[PDB]
């Protein structure tokens, strides 16, 4: 009949290839173990209790040997009556990580060398009735490449040194292998050089025609119409007639149209195209700009006996607008003719072990983005291309994906074999992902050009080789990221833009400029470690990375640590800090101390760390939105985590929100007031509106003594054009304070519609550690709210950065890390299965002033 | 209703833009003078007798001012009431050379800055009933670019210095303007920095829909079927229905398919694609590999008003593969057409005139027929020229001459600014869309010699090592983007069934340019550089040879056309002006090669003939060697086919279309079945039977060793079976075996390939340079016979006569053969084609041979 597929994900065992030193050291791993597919031998070893959980305390080093070893997977499967007589029977590996040799009933069947490629092999003649034996050998990429690398004239500038000394300094095998770069350890992740059959394996069988894919190519989309072309790829083993029927369903569920096309297919590849025009399309818009409407395209193929394939897709135009203006050349994402200031963050993998990521976690990550008012995530090139399901959720929720190809910043080799291996990966990933409306941009890599131009080790490298070799290496990069990826996108996903490298100017000129293209800014946190107010002096056309570190939630810390470890410079805490080769808690202390002095205890440390991060990023993100149209994007580093540890994330490994993620919802709000005080004692006030209509609204400013008294009060009408930022005042300290003590005085700025409160920013005139913050009495009052509750908070005085917690009880909050103002109640919604009485007793309430009180000197 | 178009080519006049010093110097140019459109102001001046013909003697210099000046074209044209009532009225310029500013009824209309671009402009609101005043101002690219260039930190390497000192040394404006590189002077052509409206101008008007193009996109083609997509590009002003009908006609003009598609168009651009599958297609094949079968696709577009417009494409169904596979010689490079690996046999094609606008269809056709007649299957259209006229490509489709199409970059390092890059991208798009449906265009190529120059030419090396390394990286990046990304992407987007090639010679940016074991090669160590003996050709065997050559002078009639008796000396000022290699001192290099083989020419006419013999025989060695080496090499494109003006060059056919000896030899060394008998410098003669047939060749070959005095020394004959598409070595003979102590100065060997009694191919081998031989004194008998339209001329020599050359003074006549060897006693009949009377022909007939030329 039609094609069939059977998944070979069960019955798998695994062990060390016989003869390795690791087999003597780990004899249990020399014998067969149950193996997960999809999975990793690493997680297989963990499940079998041969090694302890590498995420817990200091166990990271105990599993490093597995990445240095060669592995042998085995399974047995049966092929039945019907299957063996089909005209085609193929084995299909969706993911082999990475250097793989596949054997079927003892005969060599496939060599593989790309974690991101799908491998399809003709199996029919080698199969048999009943028991078949499938074997997959996986070779350590470190062990494989290093002996070859040791013999080379030079090693290309790579990624991170091994903390375990199993690779030479500045001689990294990772740049020579198409494998997720973060597997080799990063500056927020452990070194887990995974080996695995990390995606599904199938037996597939078919007769006359195989349906190789469906793509809805959008040719032009506007409000009047969408002209699309449904493109069907068909493999035929012989020449014959086919009949294709295409059904098109609206977002409402209605029936838009039915379309048919007859064709004769010929042996090999065949393309059958059906044009569809939709009048007055219900287009797909990013979050905050309308509905995430989508159409469904269902095609059937009758050959000489039918077959079904379905594509859900969203109609929209995408333009990367780069227009000359007074700040140079712009960079802005334009969806359905709407210029969208990009609001979001950088997305890294969801786990050190990618095969074990649940749908729930993928969905949760995106819903977190959504709830924090983000409209774009950048999928950073040091990770892996995501699961289909992840992209489904981004389509549904309206989170735009800026999709890096998976180059993380190492300098690639220029040999043809590497290039062509990478091309086929690119083609496969672009074909896989192209029909997701959320995928609006493709980007060749993370930071390769800017590293080559600005990082000391690249600069030293490129000047130490002969200039003729430098040209070869640069020609390699230019071709890979300027031609190969660009052409794959142009061929297979032609309606979306391509970008050579982030950050860059698409190879027009140099990387990382402030008046053209995008920028990653790291002079704050990294490098000279400048004060966070320096963020106010940087304004590129698009900021695609910047950030600050903080510790995860308390619950998360207890999850990888035990009381003996509860110190910023404990061995276990050090292991969980990956920045600045293990001594990055000093950098964190630097920033914490500047604003808050010395934390009283480890609890306050975690909190202050999250405040330092949250308040720092608020400065930058607000500054950038306020600068429109000078800037048109803010993607902070980073959204998420791979493991329990310190990082730049706003949401930790267990989905727990940091203070940053709650602040993010505010500074990314559709209507926002920015009031940002610079180091010159100048406070600039702007009203920002992402609305497509005019905003008629008022704003007010109030100057307050911390003793509770009002000093001055101003209010004005405001008319803000659509999609703009309007500067509405610029106030020196003298103007705001008069002779009032800066250490005892603050300012409140609010934006209102009618008198519904849209946004608020509270301004201070000194580092918090120098303030005379009042001691707040905060009043709790609960109330049923259906399945959840309403918690109302009232403070007699200013309370800064109020943090609500419930110990180990499970409850999430509509808001947290907020300011309370004198006599002004704030109600949050508490979601929890726990009863009112238990949330009563569990509730802990922390604030800045109470936290700073009783603190030691520095 | 349906779109209408009026060509605005009549009634132009032209003059210097007022206010220039040249207006004082050339008062007649300051006044209005008739202008020809298409044309050049240069040729308008010549027609007006304001300057003498720059092709004649040393008149080149007298017209240089015109390239340094700004020009004002003007014409009046009428627009009727109906046109003004169409929904759309546009002016279209197919070609402005180059920096142009267009004005209509005194209002600025269009700025243009690319010779190779088409410019369409909305004109309707500016037009008026009755008379309209159209003006085009053209600005000298030199005068415009040089003051800017002078303020730059460096100038990019590229092109030729001005022999007239009107641009500083190694600071060339041409690099920065999109204009035919050879206009600024080249090493076989004069400096004619043309300004002109050099292609047609039209007023076009349309209502509901404008049909912007038809393209037949070949998806897959084999013997069993061709799956194609007829792609219609429709411009609409308003939303509404269209019905498209498509007729498909086979090579015999009979309908092989009929198709219908309805669609609704919307404002702007629309694509209507019709899938067509042709069962058992009659595919297009290159010359020598079958018929040049073509299908005609006729589309009719009924718009929403119910009006119909027709558009047509004649095309050829064929698969093209650039096959590059690892083998014992490295990595191959061969073009494969309809599954047949074709050894490429041909030459490099340059423009047909220094003034491309006056080239006739007749000259285009004749150029391609010459190639056909010399057994060529491929011309490379070299990037220093211009994209050719539509008609030229039609004729190539017709005759089966494949075109290797360079984009028009000739070797200069280009600047890396975005504006230049995007200007060029639009030129690429427009050219690829215009040319894509010619089956003859089988490959697109980024440029001529940019990479190999950058890597191997002293001035580029010096230049790139002199700038800051960060600047070197910026320039290299600009190149790699332009030639590696932009052009590749245009071809992939708009002509995706043909291969793209970043640069000739090269490896497509995989690695370095000009390798012997990967990609193609331009080889110039013979003629150029160290100037090696021509037998060194036997030592050079790249995977594909896409340029190489030797110079010669043009036909004596062509020489007489541009020089007078007083000028007939190779070092006369006039002959030097017409020698453009090495700053006019190329006759030194020419004499080097001539003297090496033949000694000192007797007189000037002997100099011309020996120059042609030197070139013919030298190229013979190389071309024969490359074919005999198959599959090590899989292409021979010699530099060059043709000329842009009368002068010394590497061409085999001169500016007036007169065949040189090389062209007659080319027909022999490119013959489908060929015997190669090649003696190297160590006295070893390798004999190969070369067969381009797609079937086994069952044949015999033979050899006869002869004394100059007529005696027969030895003979041997042998049956041979030659595989399809192959070269078979069938002997290697030392001088000792061939000569057996006979004097090498007094002995020759004849090699022959036969099929049955039919002689297919003959090679005559010698054992010493001609100037060392004891060539016998030949007595050549000639006898004429009427042959219907023309005449049969039978020549019979009593001794060997080498390289017999037939001519008729200034009497016109063409020959079926020339520059041939006569063997003692063996008559050769040549067909003589001529309007002239037999009486005049017999009277004018001159017979030259090598021994008599060398006899002093
Ligand atoms: O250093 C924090 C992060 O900053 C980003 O810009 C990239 O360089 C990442 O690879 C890195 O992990
Ligand atoms: O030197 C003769 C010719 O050689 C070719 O390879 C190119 O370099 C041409 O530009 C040149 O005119």
């Amino acid at each position: 009949s039609h094609m069939t597929a059977v998944t070979l994900d069960g019955g798998w065992r695994v062990r060390l290839v016989p003869g390795q030193e690791q087999g003597k050291t780990y004899p249990k791993a020399a014998a067969w173990l149950p193996a997960q597919v999809p999975g990793a031998v690493q997680t297989d070893l963990i499940a079998a209790k041969i090694v302890p959980d590498p995420f817990y305390r200091d166990n990271e080093g105990k599993i490093q040997w597995a990445g240095l070893s060669d592995w042998q997977y085995q399974t047995r499967f049966t092929v039945d009556a019907a299957t063996l007589k089909r005209e085609h029977v193929e084995l299909v590996f969706d993911g082999l990580d990475t250097f793989a040799e596949v054997t079927l009933n003892g005969k060599q069947l496939l060599s593989a060398d790309n974690m991101f490629r799908q491998w399809r092999v003709d199996a029919k003649s080698l199969l048999k009735r009943g028991d078949n034996l499938l074997e997959v050998k996986l070779y350590s990429p470190i062990k494989k490449i290093q002996p070859w690398l040791a013999k080379q004239p030079y090693a290309l500038p790579g990624a991170y040194d091994s903390a375990f000394g199993d690779e030479p300094e500045a001689r990294h095998s990772s740049t020579y292998v198409r494998k997720a770069p973060y597997n080799f350890g990063w500056d927020w992740g452990p070194r887990m050089v995974n080996a695995g059959i990390w995606k599904d394996v199938r037996v597939e069988a078919w007769d006359a025609v195989r349906v190789d894919g469906l793509h809805i190519a959008q040719q032009r989309v506007d409000a009047h119409s969408a002209q699309v072309q449904a493109q069907l790829d068909l493999q035929a083993g012989r020449s014959g007639p086919v009949q294709v029927t295409l059904d098109v369903l609206g977002p409402d569920g209605q029936k838009v149209g039915q379309f048919t096309q007859d064709a004769v297919v010929d042996p090999g590849q065949n393309r059958v195209d059906l044009a569809v025009r939709i009048a007055n399309p219900k287009r797909w818009f990013p979050a905050g700009y309308g509905a995430q409407d989508r159409y469904t395209f269902v095609a059937s193929v009758r050959d000489a006996d039918s077959q079904q394939i379905k594509r859900v897709t969203g109609l929209r135009s995408v333009e990367l607008r780069r227009e000359k203006d007074r700040f140079g050349k712009s960079m802005e994402i334009v969806i359905n003719g709407i210029p969208i200031f990009a609001k979001g963050a950088n997305l890294i993998p969801l786990d050190a072990f990618p095969a074990r990521v649940t749908h729930e976690r993928m969905r949760s990550t995106l819903q977190d983005a959504r709830d924090a008012n983000m409209n774009m995530l950048r999928m950073w090139g040091g990770g892996h291309y995501q699961d289909d399901y992840f992209y489904d959720v981004a389509d549904e929720l309206g989170i735009m994906i800026w999709q890096d190809f998976m180059f993380g910043g190492a300098v690639p080799p220029y040999d043809v074999e590497f290039r062509e291996n990478t091309r086929q990966e690119a083609i496969e990933q672009v074909k896989r992902l192209r029909d997701h409306p959320s995928l609006v941009l493709w980007c060749g890599n993370n930071e390769v050009q800017t590293g080559w131009e600005n990082w000391g080790d690249r600069v030293k490298f490129k000047q130490s080789v002969d200039p003729e070799e430098r040209t070869r290496i640069e020609r390699g990069m230019t071709t890979l990221f300027g031609t190969v990826f660009r052409e794959v996108v142009a061929t297979y996903d032609s309606d979306v833009p391509y970008w050579a490298t982030s950050p860059g100017t698409d190879f027009d000129g140099a990387a990382d400029q402030t008046n053209d293209g995008d920028m990653h800014y790291w002079k704050v946190w990294g490098g000279p470690a400048l004060p966070v107010t320096e963020y106010l002096n940087v304004t590129p056309r698009f900021m695609s990375a910047y950030g600050l570190q903080s510790f995860p939630d308390m619950r998360t810390v207890r999850a990888f640590a035990e009381p003996g470890d509860m110190d910023p410079e404990s061995p276990v805490m050090r292991v969980h800090q990956k920045f600045d080769k293990g001594n990055g808690n000093k950098r964190l202390m630097l920033y914490i101390r500047r604003e808050f002095g010395e934390p009283k205890d480890f609890e306050s440390f975690v909190y202050l760390s999250q405040l330092m991060q949250a308040e720092g990023i608020n400065i930058a993100a607000s500054h950038l939105r306020a600068s429109r149209p000078q800037s048109m994007g803010s993607l902070y580093w980073q959204l998420n985590d791979v493991w329990p540890g310190a990082s730049w994330s706003s949401v930790d490994y267990y989905g727990r929100w940091k203070a940053l993620h709650y602040h993010a919802r505010r500074f990314y709000a559709p209507e926002m007031i920015a009031a940002l005080r610079n180091d010159k004692g100048q406070t600039e006030v702007s009203l920002v509106s992402d609305r497509t209509t005019p905003l008629t609204a008022r704003w007010r400013m109030r100057v307050m003594g911390m003793d509770g008294k009002v000093l001055s009060k101003r209010e004005e009408k405001a008319s803000v054009n659509a999609l703009s930022s309007q500067h509405v005042g610029n106030f020196s300290d003298k103007q705001l304070l008069g002779s009032a003590d800066p250490k005892r005085t603050y300012a409140v700025f609010e934006l209102l519609d009618g008198d519904t409160l849209l946004s608020r920013e509270v301004v201070f005139f000194a580092p918090a550690k120098q303030l005379a913050l009042p001691a707040a009495k905060i009043d709790s009052q609960w109330r049923a709210d259906g399945d959840g509750y309403a918690l109302t908070l009232t403070s007699d005085t200013l309370a800064r950065e109020v943090w609500l917690s419930f110990g180990d009880v499970d409850a999430t909050l509509s808001d947290n890390a907020f300011d309370l103002l004198p006599g002004e109640p704030l109600t949050v919604r508490v979601t929890s299965k726990a009863a009112l009485a238990q949330l009563q007793s569990a509730l802990q309430v922390r604030d800045l002033a109470a936290t700073l009180a009783g603190a030691p000197p520095e």
